[PDB]
This record gives C-alpha cells, sequence and structure tokens, in this order.
C-alpha cells in the first residue's frame, strides 16, 4: 500500500487490498498398453522378465513424464494439443531470453529476469537435453584469459548435479521432443520452484488387468486371449504467480 | 557508468561519497557483472563474494537495493534513476512518532 | 509411453511398443604355421624358444 | 598508464621509483583486479585501486590517495593531473615554523 502526506486539517484516507486467489482442480491420468497372452507364456518360461524388468519402469515414467508435461506446456501427452481446464502453464509467461551461443551467459540473463524484479531469487533450473549438454562442456570462448579450459571440471560429458548456486535437473519433456508436435522451443525454465504447489492424491501401482474391455475399442480381452497393463494416477499442478519464471527460446 | 558517478563527485573535492543505493535490476547486473574485454580475468565473476543476491558493501561504499530508488509501483512513469551515489551522511532524517499497528472498530 | 487425461466418465484409451531386434551370424577364423621337424629339433637343441 | 608512467622512469634502468600520489577520481578509475589461485600473490591487490582497506603499499611502492594532486576546488579548470610516480626521496618539505591557532580580538 501507498501512504499520503496529510497536514493537520487534510483528510487522512485509505486504500484497497489487493489479492488474488488460485486454483487448481485434480487430474487423473491413465497409461494402457495391450499386451498378448502368446506373449506372456513366452517372458514366463523363455526366461527374459520383459514385464518387471522393462515394460512396468516405461508406464511408472510415464506417469513422471505426464506430470512435467502437465507443469511446463499443460497439453495432455496423448495428443499433444492443449489440455482444457489446465488453464496456465510454466512456458506462458512474459520474462523470455533470446538464445544465446554461449549458455551460461544466457542462463545468468534469465535468472536475472527474475532477480531484478524483486521476486526472490530462483532455486531451480530444468533444461533440455542438448542445452544441458552445451552447458557442461561449455568451454570459455577464444581470446579470454583461461580459453580452451572448461568452466565446469566435474562435468565430463555428464549433465550438472548443481549449478552456481541452483539445484539443476535435466529432463527431454522441457522441450515436449516426441510428445508435441512443432516442439516448443524452449531449452530451459528457471526459477523459484517453490511457487509451484503439485502433489499426488492418488498413486496406484501397476494394475493387471485380465478381463472386460478397457481399452473400449469392441475387443475384450478374454475373447482375444490378451491382457491389459495399466497405470493410473491423480495429479495436481497450482502455480502461485508467473512473473518468477524465466524462459529461454531459441 | 557508477566510476563515472562517483568520479563527478570526487572530481570536485567535496570528500569520496559513501553511500549507494540501486534499482533491484541495476543491483542484479552489478553483482554478476564480469571484467570487459582488454583485461585480465576476462570472463571471470568481478564480484564472487556475492552471487546473485546484492552486495553489503562496494569498495569501501554502502550498498542498498530497493525498487524505491526508481519508484516502478508508486511513481506513474518510472523515472530513468537506476542508482544514486553520494554521501549520506549528509541527509539528516527521522521518526519524530512511530505508532503501531491500529485497530479502529 | 503417453499418458492420457481423462475424466469421470471419459474413455481410457492405449498405447502402443515399438519393438525392434537384431541378429548376427556366427563366423569361424583360423590361422596356421607350417614348421618342418628340422627346426623344431634346433628349437631344443640351441635353446631359443621360437616355437615356445 | 600507471604501469607506462613508472615505465617511464624506471625504463633507462636509472632512478628507481617509489611512492605514488593518486587522485580520488583516479583512484576508482583503476581494475579491483586480483591475482589468481595458480600463481603466487595469490589474493593480493594488483593494482592500488580504491575498494580495498588499508593499502599503503603496492609493488613497494607507496600509496598515498588525496585530492590535492588533481587540483581541487583550489584549481578552477582542473590542473587535468592524475597520478605522480617518482622517487620522492628527491624532494625535501618542511615546517620551518608551525604555529596553532590563535584569536585575534
Amino acid at each position: 500500500p501507498r501512504a499520503k502526506i496529510v497536514g493537520e486539517g487534510e483528510v487522512k484516507p485509505s486504500a484497497s487490498v489487493d489479492v488474488s486467489a488460485f486454483t487448481a482442480q485434480p487430474i487423473k491420468v491413465v497409461t494402457q498398453q495391450r499386451v498378448s497372452d502368446e506373449f506372456m507364456w513366452a517372458d514366463a518360461d523363455y526366461r527374459l522378465g520383459v514385464l518387471q524388468d522393462l515394460i512396468s519402469p516405461a508406464l511408472g515414467a510415464s506417469i513422471g513424464r505426464a506430470v512435467d508435461l502437465i507443469a511446463f506446456h499443460g497439453i495432455d501427452p496423448a495428443t499433444g494439443k492443449a489440455a482444457s481446464a489446465v488453464h496456465t502453464s510454466l512456458n506462458k509467461t512474459k520474462n523470455i531470453v533470446d538464445a544465446t551461443d554461449s549458455a551460461t551467459a544466457d542462463l545468468v540473463k534469465a535468472v536475472g529476469l527474475i532477480a531484478g524484479a524483486g521476486l526472490q531469487v530462483p532455486n531451480g533450473v530444468a533444461l533440455d537435453p542438448a542445452f544441458s549438454f552445451a552447458l557442461s562442456t561449455e568451454v570459455y570462448p577464444k581470446g579470454s584469459p583461461l580459453a580452451g579450459q572448461p568452466m565446469y571440471p566435474a562435468a565430463g560429458f555428464a549433465g550438472l548435479d548443481n549449478w552456481r548456486g541452483l539445484n539443476v535437473g535435466a529432463s527431454s519433456t522441457v522441450s515436449g521432443a516426441p510428445e508435441m508436435s512443432p516442439a516448443s522451443g524452449v531449452k530451459a525454465i528457471v526459477g523459484d520452484f517453490s511457487r509451484v504447489h503439485w502433489g499426488f492424491q492418488r498413486n496406484f501401482p501397476i494394475e493387471l488387468i485380465e478381463y472386460g474391455d478397457p481399452d473400449q475399442t469392441g475387443r475384450d480381452l478374454k475373447g482375444h486371449n490378451e491382457v491389459m497393463v495399466r497405470a493410473e494416477a491423480v495429479l495436481y499442478v497450482a502455480i502461485e504467480s508467473l512473473d518468477s519464471f524465466a524462459v529461454v527460446k531459441e
């Protein structure tokens, strides 16, 4: 609020309070794979261990990717269009930084768009694997003093566990390379990730269906001798603001 | 630009200023500035002590970073002032009487 | 696989798997040396381990 | 300019320099660069500068900053001088008689 200069006789006025309430609706996500029994006996007696060692973590991760895809772009991962009843996503913000040849120089601008407004200094960085690789092996420019040497010594062609203060995680869910069709040219989102509240209201394990018609394509699961492997979860994504997030766009 | 500013004050004597005040953006740009080329350590952080956080003191001068030196929300057009340097021992201020939060019913 | 947002009463769809395979044929490799028996005697006479 | 200045006196291999007179507007013009970890003299001021506290010595030379060297409010168009480097053992100054403060009634 803004105070006002008042004389001995003048009137002491009032101000208005600015309040903004945000709401997030719970969304359930499903992931189904239609396997045949002829395969099921095969992985059993041929000894390959396909379901427990290969297929299950694919769905268990298919949820984790769904969360990020909701938080960053607000799309239903399957269709890859624009998910309804999600309203806002992390990408759609006013703070944009033009991608430069120097990654380290372009990230420090992104954190600048947040720390320069008066917000709490960012503590989280999420970047695409390509830009994540460019950041790790970013050797000093030519002509500079410590040229040729790596800006980060313990990189070694591997993603950084920690940056200059901030916590860094790298995944392909930032650009959404396979999910989205034109692929939003986002290299990295940077910000205070305490401004985003997310959670699993209901997280089920891996369900194995032997009956009925879960895919709803007519084909039943005992008329075609096929099993169903499904993974369902209930999650929510709320964002307190958007002026506390910067985006590096190509 | 800041050294130019202190140069204008120290140029005509008047004692070297001891106080600085910066706009948040200018403060960040100061905390993360790097030596310009044509110098050793070009590419290295000029103030490695503070990362992404405003300085406590700058080259013997006390610094403070608030959005008031620009007056971004209060002023209708943001005054061009980004930073102000001077001998803040001159400025005399004070609360003659301060009241706690009052509830009028 | 890609998850899918569904509502109360909305159809829960399915995805697929993209498998593949590779093959390798076993190859037989040999190498032979022709050593006269007159040489193996000198190999043990002058005690120069040429064959050992 | 400072290095070329000390190079002008110490260049012929004659007259070893000592003692440097600086101006407040020129003390800030100097970079606050510091030697890295790799080389010796690590964590030591590379130049007189102005940000460092209690710096009276630099590369074996004495350092003192005053507004007098520039010309101060004393001069009107300013002498333009920023720094003076040379063996100050060649200067013999002195007070032949120093009187205290006196009140003429």
